[PDB]
């Protein structure tokens, strides 16, 4: 479960990050 | 990574839940 905890919070800084450069 | 991703924070949860018992 905090693997997969650790996935879903990269994907969310990919998603920030990307709406930041939007 | 995501390995040592999910032991922090398992151990920030630790650590949180004894300050709020505190
Ligand atoms: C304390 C409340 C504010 C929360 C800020 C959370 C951090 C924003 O997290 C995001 O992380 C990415 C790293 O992968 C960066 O590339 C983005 O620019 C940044 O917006
Ligand atoms: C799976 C969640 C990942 C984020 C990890 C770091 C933040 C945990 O935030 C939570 O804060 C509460 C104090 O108000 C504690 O009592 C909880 O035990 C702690 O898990």
């Amino acid at each position: 479960p905090l693997v997969v905890a650790a996935s879903i919070i990269a994907i969310l800084h990919l998603i920030l990050w990307e709406l930041d450069r939007l």
